[PDB]
């Protein structure tokens, strides 16, 4: 038989291992010749595996690279101008790789050039609330200063935006062991911990969904008109560089001024963690100086697009996508994910050679330049927007398969909650102590839902990965899944060797998943979801699950507003219309489910599958959110304070944020009310797409 | 049998006459109690006629009305301040109506209040080129002056915008007999000509598709948040009033200054048509003074929405819509159209009571507040945007059925050219001398195509009527049709009694269409188009017809650019990518037609009908045109100089318009190139929706 169980049984742990090894021997940086060569390999093997067509789609986008003969580094300089201390030029390469070329040294992609000189201020994680504490409560002014911040808690792009608006003239980012160094485990190569010479690469853009900085709205094709650099989207205006904790100890050990305001400002190093500004008396005339010479340039990138045509609904698309570009070797991020995609293509191809086809079309993607701002996914979606919005059923992401070995992590649209629950009940747990039990049972036990007994935790989608254009711009139902670490004990700053040279095949095989059983479990979840979405006669979305979280989100935003009872009376601020819309959605969705359970008629079937497909689409507002035109979904956007986190009713949340500080309360509460109107209308319009059509 | 011929044969001239008489006995001004009463009548009769459901949809929108106890008028004042001349307070009412109440006096809807005083300048039709001639060639400065302009050639809203930007402090509009008074025909009530006391009402907004000035983007429902007046869309900033040619002769007869620059500036009255500024020497200290006291206020309006459910594709919508509100009696505009809609509903209802249903759903609409800015259609479409864009097949408009008695006028999307040609070949000509001939033959003979021998003229859609939100905002295929006057001899300023008290039932029955045979022909065209669109198994759109006009539009915009050969060399301005896209569209559309002619399979059928439905939709750009976010179609927009006229490749046209006057040629030619990029990309993306889907 050709059913889901045939599909699932053909996947093998041993194939995923082989592919991960094949993908991680050399660096595959976006825009380099070796990442083009890997794209041509993937295209050739996806055709051999059986897909009906496989093509490269290329784009010419803005990337960023260091200057090979003019290295980036930081100094302490004395009164006379001698550089008495210099940060490293490279990470000590790991055992066996000490002769590999083309390892890009640590840098912050898209930093402007400069050589600023001045006094240090320590700003903790550089969050919005950390700058409020500095300027409002401690009275410390960052204008004209170089800020040093530890990585962790929020996207590094938001840290840089926050430092810029406080008037900083440069930023220094470092990894503190309190966040990235765990209890009793050794540094690479003896364990999975971060060494004092290790450094986290990463871009520092604020794109808010735009894609290529030079071509917002349109694909970066051969005849594209480009903005000049000064009008480009999302570039930072001050120099930025990342360092390891050996180098950071040298820069912090001399800091004077105010004490840390409390113990949540202290890391793990043997230093006071004083806030500054400047150094203590003996070294009060010393200074910090940055040297940054990176350049921005328009470089070609390549997506691989494979197609497996549907037998019945060839004009309905189910997409499995993940990126292929890496900062260095990509042992976890992304090749642990791309190796799983490779095995999933191979199994669907096995079925196809025996004569099977799915009901709906499945599209497979190897994205480029994800690490430089989701550029490959976003340019392809800009090019194909009209097809994706009238034909796109769902998008399943496939970056890193593991960031731990404790239990499953799922973030998705409410429309897939029921699909995920049913599929994980039919899968075996790979966890020790759950031999012979379901993945549902082990996940539910190790990661309980906050709200409901006997259910597992499923989070909201945030951003910082390739689903952003499909979900928050186009309104296609999306999901992602991987193995992760324990929720208690989790500091939410990532795995220690994230975006480092130490992130290798050996990291994975020795310390994360020696048997490749977690990789295999994640391949069954991602591939099982794609199989049901593309083969089930009725789309596997449950509209009632949207109705439950919308009531939760409305209670939450109402409670934020109720902290200001006098202003709600003065300006006549009512949430009545939002709760009314949510009630109507609950009722109409309940009636829709009853009709979906009663009906031999394919037209009623296409009609009702189309109501299910366009329900996510219904939450899109073509005018976008305020000042963020490419974030169009009214229920979900990336937090304005942290691109990695999801925010619910983001229009209303942002109109309410820090409202008590605004100068014209009347105008600020007018905008709250406008955002309440937009959200009520949009929820009611979404509900009406599920009424009888005529 | 229940086929198109049964439908067409059930329509009767005598029914249309009766309904026109019923709709034109009293005024039906938007927002008044009598227009609400007519809406309740229409709803009740559409249910009796057989429709499955009929509902009122109401909205609270900004309208404008004069002050009953504080009349608008204009004066000539002397040195001492005595008003030596006063314009009329009302039009002399016609025979038999001299006791009807609630006739709104002449006014310009949405004029601000004021009483400005100053010297007159005559500006011809107040077009863009007339202000260029005044300021650039004649050196006459309109700053601080009251301008007087004749109606005709362009939408009165564009005239007011042009006067404002020249610095005028008020505007006076009048009807000149050279435009609105024809050869050897008598004034009402003895003929169809305009009397010297007649005046044209009309709004003077510049909405650019927004709808209700207070709620751009969202419906004006019960909980809507409203902008304050100062942030409202499209309101004029100087007082404006309309007058008849007796009053205009008094204001022009004393004008001094420069002579008219040529005979195209002279009308028909016995005056010099001097441009000013001010009066000749004897009366040089006299002045003109306006008195305007109209008020803007939020008023409820009511659309009637009738539904006839489809038997096979109930989730596909074919819409027949036209307005019901009138300035006074609405003898032509709009009730000559609404009476035709009434008879079309009655005939479809006859078939339905004998057991028939159309294949697709048909929606019938009686719009409100069209005369105040397309407000009823636009608010309903804003409310129902998600349903209309995923389910809307086509929209057929139904305002005035006659503006003449010479031949047919059709303006529509290229996708309906073939449908119109085939339907008119099956219809009888009502023209004298074409007894026993087809409507196609008489139309083709009296109104030949400019391009192709043996074909009739079909124009581009412009704007100034209720199709604007469906076509240029949402991208639903649209069309309109009516009887009109002879193309040569046509001055393009409208029928003489347009928006006047003299526009009555008697006007129509005595001078336009005594037998109601032109009304009947127009009902067969509008109703035949709706019948084919809603019942034909394959949608009746031909994509190849889009491919032919796109090449024509590309040749046209290229020729405008080639007037500047040195600048095209300096800035490397190429149209190669646009011609490449148009070539690709021609080829892909040709292959699509071949597939459409070969295929018992309903899924292939739904798939291919969906490619035909979404092809118009494919020309929509979600970011809109520059500064006009609600004009989203990249091929067609209303002219920026004349809302009534259509412009092709409007992004490029406007970047090129008057480019030789721009201060920074480099920036101006950069924007031309950007607009070439957007148009090529959009044409190619549209073509790709017609490729095989997988
Ligand atoms: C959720 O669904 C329900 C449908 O079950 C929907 O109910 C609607 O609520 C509005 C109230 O905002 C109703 O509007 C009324 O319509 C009548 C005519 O049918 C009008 O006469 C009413 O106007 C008068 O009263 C107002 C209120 O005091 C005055 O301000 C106004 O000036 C008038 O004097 C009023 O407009 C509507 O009829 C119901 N529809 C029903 C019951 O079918 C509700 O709106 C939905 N929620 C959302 C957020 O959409
Ligand atoms: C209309 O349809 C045709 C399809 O039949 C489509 O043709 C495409 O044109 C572009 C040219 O803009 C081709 O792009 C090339 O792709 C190859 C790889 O396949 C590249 O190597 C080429 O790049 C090199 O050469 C460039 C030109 O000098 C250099 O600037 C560049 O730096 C490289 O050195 C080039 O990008 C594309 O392959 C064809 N596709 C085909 C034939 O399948 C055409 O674009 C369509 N028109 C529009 C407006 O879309
Ligand atoms: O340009 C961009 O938008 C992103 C490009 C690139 N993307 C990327 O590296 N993404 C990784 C890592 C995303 C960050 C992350 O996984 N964590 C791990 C913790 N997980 C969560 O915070 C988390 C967030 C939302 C959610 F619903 N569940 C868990 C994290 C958080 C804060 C700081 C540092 C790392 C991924 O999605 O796997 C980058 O972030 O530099
Ligand atoms: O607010 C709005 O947008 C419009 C509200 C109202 N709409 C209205 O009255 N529309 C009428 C009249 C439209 C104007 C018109 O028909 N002509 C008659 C000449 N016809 C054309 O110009 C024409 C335009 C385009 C085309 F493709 N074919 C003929 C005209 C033109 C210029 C000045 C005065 C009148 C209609 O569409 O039947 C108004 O214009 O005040
Ligand atoms: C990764 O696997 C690929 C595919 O097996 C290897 O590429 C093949 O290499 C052999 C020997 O050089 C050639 O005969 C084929 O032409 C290649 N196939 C392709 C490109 O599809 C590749 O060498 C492996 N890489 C590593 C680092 O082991
Ligand atoms: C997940 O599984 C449940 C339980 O099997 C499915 O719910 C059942 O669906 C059948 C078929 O329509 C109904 O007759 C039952 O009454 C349902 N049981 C319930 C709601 O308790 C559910 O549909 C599945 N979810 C999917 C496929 O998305
Ligand atoms: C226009 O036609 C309508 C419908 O025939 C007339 O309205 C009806 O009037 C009669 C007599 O007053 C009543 O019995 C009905 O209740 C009305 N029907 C409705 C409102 O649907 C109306 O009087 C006619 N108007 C004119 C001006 O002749
Ligand atoms: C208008 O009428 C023409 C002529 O009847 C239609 O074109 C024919 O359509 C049939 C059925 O598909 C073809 O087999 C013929 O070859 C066509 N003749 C041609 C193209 O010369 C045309 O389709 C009609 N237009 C519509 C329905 O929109
Ligand atoms: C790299 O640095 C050198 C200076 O040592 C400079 O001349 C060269 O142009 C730089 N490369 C760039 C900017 O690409
Ligand atoms: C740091 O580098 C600079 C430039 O190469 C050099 O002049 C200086 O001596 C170095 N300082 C130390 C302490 O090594
Ligand atoms: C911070 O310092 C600079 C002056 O060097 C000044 O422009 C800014 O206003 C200061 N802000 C304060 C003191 O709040
Ligand atoms: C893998 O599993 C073991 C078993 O608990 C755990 O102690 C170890 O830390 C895990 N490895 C990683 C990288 O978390
Ligand atoms: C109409 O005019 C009178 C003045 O004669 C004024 O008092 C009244 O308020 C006006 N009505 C309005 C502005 O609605
Ligand atoms: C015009 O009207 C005003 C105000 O009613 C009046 O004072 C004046 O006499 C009138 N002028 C003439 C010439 O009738
Ligand atoms: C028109 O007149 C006014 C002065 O009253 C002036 O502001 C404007 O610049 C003038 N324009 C000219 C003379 O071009
Ligand atoms: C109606 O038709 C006659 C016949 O040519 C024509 O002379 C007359 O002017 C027409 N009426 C109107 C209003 O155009
Ligand atoms: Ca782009
Ligand atoms: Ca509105
Ligand atoms: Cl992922
Ligand atoms: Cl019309
Ligand atoms: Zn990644
Ligand atoms: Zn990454
Ligand atoms: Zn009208
Ligand atoms: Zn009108």
């Amino acid at each position: 038989k050709h059913n889901m169980k045939a599909f699932l049984d053909e996947l093998k742990a041993e194939n995923i291992k082989k592919f991960l090894y094949n993908f991680t021997q050399i660096p595959h940086l976006a825009g380099t010749e070796q990442n083009f060569q890997l794209a041509k390999q993937i295209q050739s093997q996806w055709k051999e595996f059986g897909l009906d067509s496989v093509e490269l789609a290329h784009y010419d986008v803005l990337l960023s690279y260091p200057n090979k003969t003019h290295p980036n580094y930081i100094s302490i300089i004395n009164e006379d101008g001698n550089e008495i201390f210099n940060t490293s030029l490279f990470e000590p390469p790991p055992p066996g790789y000490e002769n590999v070329s083309d390892i890009v040294p640590p840098f912050s992609a898209f930093s402007p050039q400069g050589m600023p000189e001045g006094d240090l201020v320590y700003v903790n994680y550089a969050r919005t609330e950390d700058f409020f504490k500095l300027e409002r409560d401690m009275k410390i002014n960052c204008s004209g200063k170089i800020v040093i911040a530890r990585y962790g808690k929020v996207f590094r792009g938001n840290k840089v935006k926050n430092a810029q608006l406080a008037g900083a003239k440069g930023v220094i980012l470092y990894s503190d062991p309190a966040d990235y160094f765990a209890p009793g485990v050794k540094s690479y190569p003896d364990g999975w911990n971060l060494p004092g010479g290790g450094v986290q690469r990463g871009n520092i853009l604020n794109l808010n969904g735009a894609g290529d900085p030079l071509t917002p709205g349109y694909p970066a094709n051969e005849y594209a008109y480009r903005r000049g650099i000064a009008e480009a989207v999302g570039l930072p205006s001050i120099p930025v560089h990342p360092i390891g904790y050996y180098d950071a100890q040298k820069l912090l050990e001399k800091m004077g001024g105010s004490a840390p305001p409390d113990s949540s400002w202290r890391g793990s190093l043997k230093v006071p963690y004083n806030v500054g500004p400047g150094f203590t008396g003996n070294f009060s005339t010393q200074k910090v100086k940055m040297h940054i010479h990176s350049t921005n340039e328009v470089t070609r990138i390549y997506n691989v697009i494979g197609t497996l045509r549907g037998a019945v609904e060839p004009d309905r698309y189910v997409i499995l996508g993940g990126h292929r570009d890496s900062w260095v070797f990509g042992g976890i991020d992304p090749q642990s994910g791309a190796a799983v995609v490779h095995e999933i293509v191979r199994s669907f191809g096995t079925l196809k050679k025996e004569g099977w086809r799915p009901r709906r079309t499945i599209l497979f993607a190897s994205w480029d330049a994800e690490e430089f701002g989701l550029l490959g996914s976003t340019e392809w979606a800009e090019e194909n927007s009209r097809l994706l919005q009238e034909r796109g059923v769902a998008y399943i992401n496939a970056d890193s398969s593991i960031e731990g070995n404790y239990t499953l992590r799922v973030d998705c649209t409410p429309l897939m909650y029921s699909l995920v629950h049913n599929l994980t009940k039919e899968l075996k747990s790979p966890d020790e102590g759950f031999e012979g039990k379901s993945l549902y049972e082990s996940w539910t036990k190790k990661s309980p839902s906050p709200e409901f007994s006997g259910m597992p935790r499923i989070s909201k989608l945030g951003s910082g990965n390739d689903f952003e254009v499909f979900f928050q711009r186009l309104g296609i139902a999306s999901g992602r899944a991987r193995y992760t670490k324990n929720w208690e004990t989790n500091k939410f700053s990532g795995y220690p060797l994230y975006h480092s040279v130490y992130e290798t095949y050996e990291l994975v095989e020795k310390f994360y998943d020696p048997m490749f059983k977690y990789h295999l479990t994640v391949a069954q979840v991602r591939g099982g979801m794609v199989f049901e979405l593309a083969n089930s006669i009725v789309l596997p979305f449950d509209c009632r699950d949207y109705a439950v979280v919308l009531r939760k989100y409305a209670d939450k935003i109402y409670s934020i507003s109720m902290k200001h009872p006098q202003e709600m009376k003065t300006y006549s601020v009512s949430f009545d219309s939002l709760f009314s819309a949510v009630k109507n959605f609950t009722e109409i969705a309940s009636k829709f489910s009853e009709r979906l359970q009663d009906f031999s008629n394919p037209i009623v079937l296409r009609m009702m599958n189309d109501q299910l497909m366009f329900l996510e689409r219904a939450f899109i507002d073509p005018l976008g959110l305020p000042d963020r035109p490419f974030y169009r979904h009214v229920i979900y956007a990336p937090s304005s304070h942290n691109k990695y986190a999801g925010e619910s009713f983001p229009g209303i949340y942002d109109a309410l944020f820090d409202i008590e500080s605004k100068v014209d309360p009347s105008k600020a509460w007018g905008e709250v009310k406008r955002q309440i109107y937009v959200a009520a209308f949009t929820v009611q319009a979404a509900a009406e797409t599920l009424s009888e059509v005529a």
